[PDB]
């Protein structure tokens, strides 16, 4: 079989996010599969849950990586993890492709290894504080992860802000792989802002909104995509998360019309796939599955991990379906370059626009 490997947390904090990148990708392949494979070869989907813990990522993708003989690594989460797995040389050391990490930093356009899909974070927050200074909103908050995502985030919102000449006006942080945000609840209740950006991970982000809005907090509300609405609403509650602004860098799961979510959703039937749910996360994890098959099928048979790498970086524009295409050819942005505002409807529906 051809092999690809997965290390993401599946228990933890990040256990929410990390089981539907999973599960779109364990989706899209045994889809695939059901289809005939690639080439008539059957691709096999390894994946060990890290944790979330850096430390943990480095060694579960070295171990694999030997063992399990991949010939790319998908959807790594967390934004110090991928960073480690580059620092430390362990792609390098393996030759091993990692298609479509799970953040947006900027960090990921820099690795000959690392193929970064979706529009990043820098992108999200340059749209999405440029609509709030556009509209008046000249007070913002940001909760922040004590790591190199809330870095990000600051530097980010730091950045857009300065070139209206504006600034942060209260920031709040809260330790990784945990969701203990109740010290920054209460600075950013008492900071007198109309709007706070969450550079956070899914639990925490939860956590803070309901928290927030149950105490009083009227602030307008908007987030990386790190932060799948969907999860949100369910956590948080709708009573706290309508109106939440995001910014759209995968199809959107509303829209059951498009064609990745249709494929989505017909993959899910034809396999049986019961414990699998739609949402963001999924269909980027089945997004990136796809793209890494198109470029195994470009390899030829039996591919190998050099093969894999090259077919990679000559993807121009491949379509998975509506229009989302991915152009890996220059290597200092995300191979997509879509990327659209959204937001949660009064029931819980996500539009654009
Ligand atoms: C930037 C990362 C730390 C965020 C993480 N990859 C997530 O999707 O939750
Ligand atoms: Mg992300
Ligand atoms: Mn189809
Ligand atoms: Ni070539
Ligand atoms: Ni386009």
């Amino acid at each position: 079989d051809i092999s690809v490997i997965q290390s993401l947390p599946l228990s933890g904090s990040q256990a929410v996010t990390g089981r539907a990148l999973n599960a779109g990708a364990r989706l899209y392949f045994d889809w695939l599969n059901l289809n005939g494979g690639i080439n008539g070869e059957t691709i096999r989907l390894v994946a060990r849950d890290d944790e979330q813990k850096i430390e943990q990522t480095v060694r579960n993708v070295r171990d694999m990586a030997r063992v399990d003989n991949p010939v790319a690594l998908l959807t790594v989460v967390g934004t110090a993890n991928v960073e480690a797995l580059m620092r430390e040389g362990v792609l390098a050391e393996a030759r091993l492709p990692l298609v479509g990490p799970a953040t947006g930093a900027s960090s990921m356009t820099t690795d000959p290894l690392v193929f970064p899909i979706k529009a990043s974070y820098q992108q999200e927050i340059d749209k999405m504080i440029t609509a709030l200074v556009t509209i008046g909103v000249t007070r913002i908050g940001v909760l922040y992860q004590e790591d190199a995502l809330g870095k990000e985030a600051i530097t980010g919102v730091e950045r857009t802000l300065k070139a209206h000449a504006l600034a942060i006006t209260a920031m709040a942080s809260y330790p990784r792989n945990t969701a203990n945000v109740g010290p920054a609840v209460d600075k950013l209740l008492a900071a007198d802002v109309q709007a706070i950006f969450l550079g956070a991970t899914a639990e925490p982000a939860a956590q803070f909104v309901r928290q927030y809005r149950a105490r009083g907090g009227e602030a307008q509300l908007l987030g990386l995509s790190s932060i799948d609405p969907g999860i949100l609403q369910k956590v948080a509650g709708l009573d706290a998360v309508r109106g939440y602004s995001l910014a759209l860098v995968m199809p959107n799961p509303g829209k059951s019309v498009n064609p990745v979510i249709r494929e989505f959703n017909r993959a899910r039937a034809a396999v049986g796939a019961k414990d699998v749910d739609l949402s963001f996360r999924a269909v980027e994890g089945f997004v990136a599955a796809k793209v890494l098959a198109e470029a195994i099928r470009r390899a030829g048979p039996k591919p190998t991990r050099e093969q894999v790498r090259h077919a990679l970086t000559e993807l121009r524009d491949y379509d998975v379906g509506g229009g989302f295409t991915v152009d890996f050819t220059d290597r200092s942005r995300p191979g997509s370059h879509y990327i659209e505002l959204g937001v949660v409807g009064p029931n819980g529906l996500v539009i654009q626009e």
